[PDB]
Order: C-alpha cells, then sequence, then structure tokens
C-alpha cells in the first residue's frame, strides 16, 4: 500500500506542468468556455453555489485538471473549492480521502490520455 503510494508520488511530479497555480488558473480560464469546471476555479466560487454534490464535484474537478497537464497534488488541492471534501472534513480523514480520489482520478485519465 505505502510503496503503491510513493510510485503515485513520483508519476505525479513526473507529469506536472511545472508552472506556478497563479499561472494554471489563467490556463484554465482561457482553454475552454463556459463549463461547470470553469465556473468553480475561474469565480473562487464554491460547490453550494453551482448546487452540486461535493463529492461528485471533487471527482470532475481533479480529472480535468490533470487533462490540463497539471498534476502535482499541491496544485490540483489548491484550486477545490471551500466546500471540498479534501479541504473540509476530520482532518486526518481530508488527507486519506484526497489520496483515495486523486489516486482514482489519475488511473481514469493516465489510462484515458495514453489511450
Amino acid at each position: 500500500t505505502v510503496v503503491e503510494f510513493e510510485e503515485l508520488r513520483k508519476e505525479l511530479v513526473k507529469r506536472d506542468s511545472g508552472k506556478p497555480v497563479e499561472k494554471i488558473k489563467e490556463e484554465i480560464c482561457t482553454k475552454s468556455p463556459p463549463k461547470l469546471i470553469k465556473e468553480i476555479i475561474c469565480e473562487n466560487k464554491t460547490y453550494a453555489d453551482v448546487n452540486i454534490d461535493r463529492s461528485r464535484g471533487d471527482w470532475h474537478v481533479i480529472l480535468y485538471l490533470m487533462k490540463h497537464g497539471v498534476t502535482d497534488p499541491d496544485k490540483i488541492l489548491e484550486l477545490l473549492p471551500r466546500d471540498s471534501k479534501a479541504k473540509e472534513n476530520e482532518k486526518w480523514n481530508t488527507q486519506k480521502y484526497f489520496v483515495i480520489t486523486l489516486s482514482k482520478a489519475w488511473s481514469v485519465v493516465k489510462k484515458y490520455l495514453e489511450a
């Protein structure tokens, strides 16, 4: 288990955008027309403003950033809204659930981008 997380850690930093989040939000907001994922990141609003489930939003938001070319867990995390389950939880459950969503999200996009 632990060794599989270190294998994921090296894979993300190898596929990361290598650019700071302050630059990422510029490319995020000019690479797509109006969209649910764009509404969250380009206006700093929260899931309750778009009336979506916080766990469902965390899925589509995380998979989208990976397709944008950014994959560092600190960049993906920093762009999540206030109501994110990966930002508001029992603290210890925050880090646990974040990796469960991050590891499965990266699994779906990496098999999709290498297709």
